[PDB]
């Protein structure tokens, strides 16, 4: 199995597998069963922003999800990532729909990782930023249903040519380069990610969610990971 | 009185005013009496590095102080900085000697502050980096005894022309521009600082310490802030 | 007199003092009489963007001014800036109106300066970015008529409470910190600036222009610098 | 054939194929026959630094190669890179030896590419920085003889376990991710690279050189590209 750490924007409460009884954001460490969650007043049809951060000194993975003038939902979790992840990883975005559906539309995404070693200059750095997506994003590994559209958006899950979301979809986008997310001689390892997103749905209870995740480099969509497993895990353990 | 938040590298245990009984690093919020400390195996005559970070989501101010191959001392403290500091601040370095003495030599210093508001692009940013100091550092406000030397170092406290440290010294260096360190509409406010330093001393128990601090914009060295008060506070309350 | 290098967005052709006979962008080195100009299809009432760059190896100061889908005007000039400017400068924006008028509204501004010396890490850096302006921009030196408005814009020249531009106005905004724009031991010195702007006017021939400029640190608006002298020069020599 | 743009640090004058009669730096556009060269006072056994820059407004590709206190060699060339390179590229370092030999040791490498579109925020960015190299650099495509060593250096050409350079060697290292180096709607495209290097040799006339290059994404070492062709070209046309 892969090794996964994620920030989930989970629109659909799957209380049979431990979700709280509301839409929520969560921090996931090697399980769909979040280690920490917060209530999320998700707003269909409005552009949201997520900002995720972590550093190895603080050892606190945090996320905030906002809609302008609209709400600010925050979650954090204390964890030593170096003890969980391999030292080389790929970073990505995932999304699913199930019986119920929603767009999982990414409008922009940025990511920064640093390793520091007793200088004002980083010992290692990686940064990428997209404020739109090309028709042929050569620096993305697209998995499952994920595609880019004529508007420059990344559609993680399937949408029809009219823009309507489809059920039973899974898709992911990984940055092409492996990231050296920790190294045993570094003094500090830190990372930050931001993305903006648009979730539209006609459904009473839109589903299922989208995530930013960090994984082993050769990560692939697990078999059986549609709907409530957000394209990340093979089961609900 | 000024309003001060600091990371102290405190070489001299002043147990009468609450220091632990060893050299230590500490996080100071409006008092010399640190809110959190860690033991510090300080090494005279070796170049050290300090890395300080905070973000408004995590609400955890952290520092790590290292000497290569030598030791890694870390301290953190959970606090909401926006509720403590004014929204405009100056950032700086301070140092003192007292009866006992040490160089408080800064070899490099960098600082980054960001404000983010629902885009992959910062809503506001400030960054500065010095890997050496000019003879006339026009972007620094030098206070007290602080000066730059012919080697490109910032000598926060007095040193003789042979390089020997002097007692009863206080000095500070502030970045010239005010920094907008938080703002009530921002989704996230974050800052990072790094500096490298050299503390030499002939004394059995070198004193007194050096700090990175954040203050009201018009901050000045308090009267009576030499030695154990590290140039930051007018008393030990 | 001050020492000035500027990029001018010159809406009004003052052919008596050497302007071409059209609105134009220009590179100005110690004179209002541009060293290089390009025709500018300026569009009142639309948001424009300017990007300015220079590096000491290439020795080519360049600017591009764009309106989305609208036009792209570019100018460059080969010059060794280190031989013209003092090693410490302030950077700023200036604007004027004269008999004829226009808003000189700045919506965002960023600036980066680097000094490099045989490492992958900069020897010195300064960066600032504003994507809006506070009511009390403590890190700006406002000169003349320049003010910030309730919308978060910087109004370099006077506008009425209805937003109508006024004639015979001059204003400038400088970044608070001096910038070490070159240093004799650096291998490379480089700088980049971006701003976005909005020029509205009811006038047949809107006037007079706005600039990004670099000057001696103590620069002030010259006497007699309204209208065609864009707040930068005391005469048209 | 591949499509190549390079900055060459050419230690060995191959005057039969157009080199000047001295060690030199050069800018290469689709040929080994440099479009522009400068004399280079190369210093065996000393660490050097190269800084390379380009932007689409200025249209001037420049390089400077320095040894501290030692010499500063600069070359530039006016060219519109968007008309030469594909819009997606890989970036890399190459080196060769031939009959005569030298180490082609890279100690650090950084690279930044930006695309800007009428905001203070980049429309697209990629940055990477290595201040040393891992034993298994998962974000590098190593070609030919290139390897990383136990000291954290990248040895582009073969060296023995005692550190002695070998003849008839070719090697390259490419960054794993493709780079979107230009795009037809961008207002500006810019890139910067820095690396530090160490060239040791016992030979009277050390050979052959090392380069930073930009190529089509699927670039490979051409057959017959050892020695004077610096691993980049299949012939001397
Ligand atoms: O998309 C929402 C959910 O739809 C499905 O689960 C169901 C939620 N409501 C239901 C109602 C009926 C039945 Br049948 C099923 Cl499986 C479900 C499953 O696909 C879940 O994995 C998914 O989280
Ligand atoms: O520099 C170390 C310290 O020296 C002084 O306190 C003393 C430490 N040891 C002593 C021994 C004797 C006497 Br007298 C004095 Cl005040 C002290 C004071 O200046 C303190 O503020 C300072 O922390
Ligand atoms: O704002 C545009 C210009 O208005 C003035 O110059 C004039 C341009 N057209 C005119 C027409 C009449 C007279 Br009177 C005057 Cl001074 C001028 C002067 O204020 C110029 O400096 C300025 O460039
Ligand atoms: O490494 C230096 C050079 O060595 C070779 O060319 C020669 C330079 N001096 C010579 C002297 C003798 C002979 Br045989 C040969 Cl091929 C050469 C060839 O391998 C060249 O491609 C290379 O630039
Ligand atoms: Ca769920
Ligand atoms: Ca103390
Ligand atoms: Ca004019
Ligand atoms: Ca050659
Ligand atoms: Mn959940
Ligand atoms: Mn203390
Ligand atoms: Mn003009
Ligand atoms: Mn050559
Ligand atoms: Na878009
Ligand atoms: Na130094
Ligand atoms: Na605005
Ligand atoms: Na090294």
């Amino acid at each position: 199995a892969d090794t996964i750490v994620a920030v989930e924007l989970d629109s659909y409460p799957n209380t049979d597998i431990g979700d709280p009884s509301y839409p929520h954001i969560g921090i996931d460490i090697k399980s769909i069963r979040s280690k920490s969650t917060a209530r999320w007043n998700m707003q269909t049809g409005k552009v949201g922003t997520a900002h995720i951060s972590y550093n190895s000194v603080a050892k606190r993975l945090t996320a905030v999800v906002s809609y302008s003038g609209s709400s600010s939902t925050t979650v954090s979790y204390d964890v030593d990532l170096t003890n969980v992840l391999p030292e080389w990883v790929r970073v990505g975005l995932s999304a699913t729909t199930g019986l119920y559906k929603e767009t999982n539309t990414i409008l922009s995404w940025s990511f920064t990782s640093k390793l520091k070693t007793n200088s004002i200059a980083d010992a290692n750095a990686l940064h990428f930023s997209f404020n739109q997506f090309t028709q042929n994003p050569k620096d993305l590994i697209l998995q499952g249903d994920a595609t880019t559209d004529s508007d420059g958006n990344l559609e993680l899950t399937k949408v029809s040519s009219s823009g309507s979301p489809q059920g039973s979809s899974v898709g992911r986008a990984l940055f092409y380069a492996p990231v050296h997310i920790w190294e045993s001689s570094a003094v500090v390892a830190s990372f930050d990610a931001t993305f903006t997103f648009l979730i539209k749905s006609p459904d009473s209870e839109p589903a299922d969610g989208i995530t930013f995740f960090i994984a082993n480099t050769d990560t692939s969509i697990p078999s059986g990971s549609s709907g409530r497993l957000l394209g990340l895990f093979p089961d609900a353990n």
